[PDB]
């Protein structure tokens, strides 16, 4: 678990996220894309995008941007009561899109980064740490999950 403190560092700066939650999906997503490859071949519908300033130039990237961190926000805010969310997520990442849980950490390590860009007064090592925390919660939820469906 996290502390009391913790969740409410975690929220905290996701309160500042929410201020342009599209803006920061977008670079949440240019930031996995360019830092993995492999992670952009799941996204049949992003696989023409060749480079960063496609992806900038991407609505659609950006509208998914905002579709991804939101579904994020909820989860966040369930302070890890999140079995209704997990659930159906981690059915659809295993059998449906095929996301290895290495490309989740991948995500949660582009998440930090660009919080910590945009947010330093309100991300600082404590807060930086009680997020990594709650993204690994939910990474460590989804792999039993994974686990129960034979998912590698
Ligand atoms: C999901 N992105």
């Amino acid at each position: 678990g996290l502390s009391d403190g913790e969740w409410q560092q975690v929220l905290n700066v996701w309160g500042k996220v929410e201020a342009d939650i599209a803006g920061h999906g977008q670079e949440v997503l240019i930031r996995l894309f360019t830092g993995h490859p492999e992670t952009l071949e799941k996204f049949d519908k992003f696989k023409h995008l060749k480079t960063e300033a496609e992806m900038k130039a991407s609505e659609d990237l950006k509208k998914h941007g905002t579709v991804v961190l939101t579904a994020l926000g909820g989860i966040l805010k369930k302070k890890g009561h999140h079995e209704a969310e997990l659930k159906p997520l981690a059915q659809s990442h295993a059998t449906k899109h095929k996301i290895p849980i290495k490309y989740l950490e991948f995500i949660s390590d582009a998440i930090i980064h660009v919080l910590h860009s945009k947010h330093p007064g309100d991300f600082g090592a404590d807060a930086q740490g009680a997020m990594t925390k709650a993204l690994e919660l939910f990474r460590n939820d989804i792999a039993a999950k994974y686990k129960e469906l034979g998912f590698q």
